[PDB]
């Protein structure tokens, strides 16, 4: 009933992806922020259909929330949760990393994240710090799923075969299996990410043995330039999550046991 409450203006942009941009909107009544993914799909139905469908099932604080779409001929608007800590990726420095306790507790949340979507049956598929958002208390927001999945249905699990994400991301067996489980996939994907946090760096650009980073961390030289400078208990969680072998590898459930998962390391947002 009340008036212009359906306007908005769009201030600036957030970031123009590669198939398109992002604006920052603002409620012309209430001054409500939100962020507006913008696609022309005159450059794909198939993929924007899907990833509405994706984001319309998910309600939980540790993802990006999907308030709705609007058609306008061939100019999708994505309405989704705005995020004013920006990316993950900006909070790394380079070559240096975070404080521990900050990226265990980006850590906690993401698993969080990953454990609601993976209990509704879907994979993300292309976990990394850009698609990692910081809303204004500094809570991670899990974002874009252009590229994610339902990996479970009437809970019978498909396996997939579909080769996608980002290659420093990408698990191994992506590169050389036919056919894989989803959840490792993204588990291995949380690792670099933890990985990045710590080490203000990436491993290797993929896991190959042909890539000589990954070759080293394989036959444990954990002195070289990303691990040195991790630190033992983080160290050991990698050593659980950056393994070979799928259906080697620790679960999410074995994770939230893991020693350094359970350090104490943070206080609260100082001054309640
Ligand atoms: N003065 C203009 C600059 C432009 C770059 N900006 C960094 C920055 C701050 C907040 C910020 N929030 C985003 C978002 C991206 C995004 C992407 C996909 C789904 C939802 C959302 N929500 C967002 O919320 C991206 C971004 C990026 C700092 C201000």
């Amino acid at each position: 009933a009340v008036p212009f409450v359906e306007d908005w203006d769009l201030v600036q942009t957030l970031g123009e992806g590669a198939y398109g941009e992002v604006q920052l909107a603002v409620n012309r009544v209430t001054e409500e922020a939100v962020a507006v993914k913008i696609v022309d799909m005159k450059r794909c139905p198939e993929n924007i259909k899907k990833e509405i469908c994706i984001n319309k099932m998910l309600n939980h604080e540790n993802v990006v929330k999907f308030y709705g779409h609007r058609r306008e001929g061939n100019i999708q608007y994505l309405f989704l949760e705005y995020c004013s800590g920006g990316e993950l990726f900006d909070r790394i420095e380079p070559d240096i990393g975070m404080p521990e306790p900050d990226a265990q507790r980006f850590f906690h949340q993401l698993m969080a994240g990953v454990v609601y979507l993976h209990g509704i049956g879907i994979t993300h598929r292309d976990i990394k710090p850009e698609n990692l958002l910081l809303d204004e208390r500094d809570n991670l927001k899990i974002s874009d799923f252009g590229l994610a999945t339902v990996f479970r249905y009437n809970n019978r699990e498909r396996l997939l075969n579909k080769m996608c994400g980002t290659l420093p991301y990408v698990a191994p067996e992506l590169l050389k299996r036919r056919e894989f489980h989803a959840e490792p996939v993204d588990v291995w994907s949380c690792g670099i990410v933890l990985t990045a946090m710590l080490a203000g760096e990436l491993p290797w650009d993929q896991p190959s043995d042909s890539c000589q980073e990954y070759s080293d961390w394989k036959e444990k030289k954990t002195y070289l330039n990303p691990w040195k400078k991790i630190d033992s208990a983080p160290l050991a969680l990698l050593h659980k999550i950056l393994v070979e072998n799928p259906s080697a590898r620790i679960t999410i459930p074995d994770i939230k046991k893991d020693r350094w998962y359970n350090k104490p390391l943070k206080k609260g947002a100082k001054r309640p």
